[PDB]
């Protein structure tokens, strides 16, 4: 496929898309990280859930605005700066081996009439 790319401003919020309406608190967990998806878990982890909610975070820059129990786990970065560009990884953890859903998301950050 094509992966998906998000265009956003600087000093402004941004939301990386990522769902899984197939979600279950009793079996699913999830993490966001900077960079392409590793072979296991997230690298430069920025957000982590436990099936029903956020359990860890890199800082109050990252947050999940949707509902974690309904698979709405789209990352929302708070103040954005040119440093946040790049590929991010959304990894929805499905148990067993080899079944996880990894999704790489690019993020371009531009300026306006400033």
């Amino acid at each position: 496929m094509s992966e998906d790319t998000i265009i956003g401003f600087l000093g402004q919020p941004v939301t990386l898309p990522c769902h899984y309406l197939s979600w279950s608190q009793s079996r699913n967990s999830m993490c966001w990280g900077k960079g392409s998806c590793p072979n296991s878990k997230c690298n430069a982890e920025l957000l982590r859930t436990d099936g029903t909610r956020i359990i860890s975070r890199k800082s109050t820059k990252y947050t999940l605005l949707g509902k974690v129990q309904f698979g709405e786990v789209s990352l929302t970065i708070s103040n954005t700066n040119r440093g946040d560009s790049g590929v991010y990884c959304c990894r929805i953890e499905v148990p067993g081996w080899f079944n996880d859903v990894k999704k790489n998301v690019r993020l371009e950050l531009r300026r306006a009439l400033v």
